[PDB]
């Protein structure tokens, strides 16, 4: 650990718990530096009432310990990549940052920009912004007192709103100005909704070349190296001095010299640990930086596949001109052959040599999940089967014959998520408004699933028509929230799928839900439908009674609409 960079944060924590602070010689940390310890101090009823057949489906109820996740997934170390591999990573990262910045200029994001985003509160308190100003002052002198994570076990690293603001101030431009949008990056998909991603995969399927590859990197955030963090930091070279000072401090304390608080006769202690590599999951620009580095990784894999990089280049890259020529000649074409959303990627290489191009990938520590380290990847011939962003995408037809490309995933995950309510002491109003959000999201994106179109209509029939949807149905950047409204969902469906859909040539509106298709029965069943299963048949036959019961609970004096008739 670099005690000159992390010492101030450790001292501040120690000062706040001086009388319980202690050093535990039997701590379980192996790859994280350990500094000390101190003594530390759900269910959506509306959806559950309307989804009885899923009470006994473990794929649903399972959706609703920290030390265990830490020991197995976060407390690991990987060897450094070889010198040649590191030179290739830096060259490709430098080239990519220059391409992304050709038509965009970095900028500082404002307090008002952050305030407008949070209203979707400590922000309306002048004392919170005073804390923010004090920490900024330390950063401008080369010090950090409070940019510390609280690790909560997949591992999510939390940070106080003030540190997130300082990160947004210095690097939020990557998000706000869409540096990873498809127009700017070629291979990125930032800003596209799930309603558009299938069309991107279908466009890629038509580019001549090999199969479509969609390999996952096992524990992506844990495999981000100190070299990846240095290459991501090259964006500071495009910033003016003042902005650069703010960004260099975020990179130094939040990204590269991290300090984390983790919990461990029924008593609990908090441990203070540190690590220089890995991605601190949950940062304001975690998604943009993951997309950046995954684009760099896939460009390198394509160079190895195309024999631009040879096995002698792992040890030392003697001559760099071949890599520069490949990036200038082919880089943009290869970026357009990718769809990269953070750690998720689909690549359409120029041939199938990509399947066995694993030397640089493995030397970089970007090991594929569920495949033997040196077994060639298996590509897909059918774009409709390619996994991307936890979905697959299928082409269906409206009653009038027009095709549409819709997102799909196994239905248990969707119902399981809708049955979860984050927050205790929640009234039936907050609960019903979050249920309405899920149901309207299903009407917009998963209308082609028989069980979800019915369940959504039952939920919408059970919640007062004037109640505004609230809460978050997903954390995915591809969930644009068009369903968070009291506007008629058939009107919103038309806006999303017809009017604003550049892949729908004929703009004729759709005037009835019966013109909007379902998947074929076989596909609906493959993806988890309970159509034809007796408990589901009973639930559908009894659905009007179940809706009347929910309306009685919420209040028969409210105004309801029958979306089931
Ligand atoms: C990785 O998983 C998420 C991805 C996905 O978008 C790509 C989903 C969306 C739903 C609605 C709009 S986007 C949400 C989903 C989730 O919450 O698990
Ligand atoms: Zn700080
Ligand atoms: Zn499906």
């Amino acid at each position: 650990p670099n005690m000159k960079i992390i010492g101030n944060r450790i001292e501040r924590i120690r000062s706040e718990h001086a009388e319980t602070w202690f050093f535990d010689e039997n701590h379980p940390y192996r790859t994280w530096a350990y500094h000390g310890s101190y003594e530390a101090p759900l269910i959506n009823g509306v959806v559950r009432l309307l989804s009885k057949p899923w009470d006994v489906v473990t794929g649903v109820t399972g959706i609703a310990g920290q030390q265990r996740v830490f020991k197995e997934k976060v407390d690991t170390r990987v060897p450094d990549p070889q010198e040649g591999t590191r030179q290739v990573m830096s060259m490709v990262s430098s080239w990519l940052w220059k391409e992304l910045g050709k038509h965009k200029r970095p900028r500082v994001c404002t307090k008002e920009e952050f305030i407008n985003k949070v209203r979707s509160e400590a922000v309306n308190d002048p004392r919170f912004w005073a804390l923010v100003d004090k920490e900024r002052e330390h950063h401008l002198r080369g010090e950090c007192q409070s940019c510390v994570y609280n690790m909560m076990g997949r591992a999510i690293w939390y940070m106080w709103l003030g540190a997130r603001f300082l990160e947004f101030e210095a690097l939020g431009f990557l998000n706000e100005d869409h540096w990873m949008g498809r127009e700017n990056s070629g291979g990125g998909v930032e800003g596209l909704g799930l309603q558009r991603l299938g069309y991107v995969l279908e466009e890629m399927s038509r580019i001549p070349g090999g199969r479509m590859y969609a390999d996952d990197t096992a524990g992506w955030d844990t495999r981000i190296s100190r070299f990846d963090l240095e290459n991501e930091a090259l964006i500071t070279n495009q910033m003016e001095k003042g902005h650069r000072a703010l960004a260099l401090a975020i990179i130094k304390y939040t990204y590269q010299n991290k300090v984390v608080k983790v919990l461990r006769k029924g008593k609990t202690v908090m441990d203070i640990i540190s690590r220089q590599d890995q991605r601190g999951s949950g940062q304001v620009v975690t998604y943009a930086l993951n997309t950046f580095t995954n684009l760099v990784v896939q460009l390198i894999r394509n160079m190895e596949a195309e024999e631009v990089l040879e096995m002698q280049d792992l040890w030392l890259l003697r001559r760099s001109e071949k890599v520069t020529n490949w990036l200038q000649s082919n880089g943009w074409d290869r970026l357009k052959r990718m769809a990269v959303s953070g750690d998720d990627c689909v690549v359409k290489p120029i041939d199938d040599r990509f399947a066995h191009a694993l030397r640089f990938l493995n030397d970089m520590g970007k090991v594929r999940k569920d495949t033997q380290e040196w077994k060639p990847s298996t590509g897909w011939d059918n774009w409709e089967e390619v996994p991307f962003c936890s979905h697959h995408f299928n082409k269906l037809h409206l009653k009038d014959g027009r095709s549409i490309v819709v997102p799909c995933r196994h239905q248990d995950e969707l119902i399981g998520r809708a049955r979860v309510s984050p927050g205790a002491g929640w009234s039936i109003r907050e609960t019903a408004c979050l249920a309405k959000s899920y149901a309207q999201m299903w009407q917009l994106l998963y209308f082609h699933r028989r069980d979800l179109r019915l369940m959504a209509n039952a939920i919408c029939s059970s919640v007062p028509v004037d109640w505004v949807p609230t809460g978050r149905t997903t954390w995915s950047i591809h969930g644009k929230g068009e369903w968070m409204t009291t506007e008629d969902m058939l009107v919103v469906w038309n806006r999303v799928w017809i009017e604003e859909n550049d892949h729908m040539e004929d703009k004729t509106p759709v005037t009835k839900w019966t013109d909007i298709p379902y998947l074929g029965k076989r596909e609906d069943l493959w993806c988890g439908s309970l159509i034809g299963h007796r408990p589901r048949t009973t639930w559908a036959e009894n659905i009007k009674n179940t809706v009347n019961m929910v309306r009685r609970i919420i209040g028969d004096e409210e105004k309801y609409m029958d979306y089931l008739s």
